């Protein structure tokens, strides 16, 4: 999961 990239979430910045």
């Amino acid at each position: 999961l990239f979430l910045x």
